[PDB]
């Protein structure tokens, strides 16, 4: 339920924050650190986090293989769409769906993005 | 956010099966794929999902580190709550908040494994 979300996601935000600020303050944030870091922010019920974890994903973005890549702007997309900027989370996918065409996720989320725009 | 999170939930289960697979086939899975992939297991909305975590996680318990063994315990205990292995998931979350007495999501958790039992007419 809704409590048990809570809790999971409270247990995990803690460990990737703790985790991030450490690897700052030694000047080494690695990008699975900071992916996970953004992964929770993203789906964060507050947007000062949303805006945080797209941030985030922005800064890895140019750092990253083509592989990582596409992850990066799949919840580049899942992050603009929680913030309401449905324009901009439409382009992350629809260029996500041009490499990957058949990705049944990426489909689906153009869904919802097109129906929360209609 | 009922389907977003399903679109979540297999992006992360697909990306974490294809790097389980591929270890797999070398030899050698280490510790962190094998924990992250039971990790989105036992947060998927299948139950054939939790039962494959939990054995996954079952097999990194004694190889890890204490504080290592600390998040295979928790999700030990998220995943048989999810199953409603009741008495499975009590043992594990009391068995952290022995080392953590001041642990507020173990110590909720115990609750919330409580409630679901009174509801259950345990
Ligand atoms: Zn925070
Ligand atoms: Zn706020
Ligand atoms: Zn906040
Ligand atoms: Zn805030
Ligand atoms: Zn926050
Ligand atoms: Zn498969
Ligand atoms: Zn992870
Ligand atoms: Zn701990
Ligand atoms: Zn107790």
């Amino acid at each position: 339920e809704a409590v048990l979300n809570e809790l999971v996601s409270v247990e995990d935000l803690l460990k990737f924050e703790k985790k991030f600020q450490s690897e700052k303050a030694a000047g080494s944030v690695s990008k699975s650190t900071q992916f996970e870091y953004a992964w929770c922010l993203v789906r964060s019920k507050y947007n000062d986090d949303i805006r945080k974890g797209i941030v985030l994903l922005e800064e890895l973005l140019p750092k990253g293989s083509k592989e990582e890549q596409r992850d990066y702007v799949f919840y580049l997309a899942v992050g603009n769409y929680r913030l309401k900027e449905y324009e901009k989370a439409l382009k992350y996918v629809r260029g996500l769906l041009q490499t990957e065409p058949q990705n049944n996720q990426a489909k689906e989320l153009e869904r919802l993005i097109d129906k929360a725009m209609k």
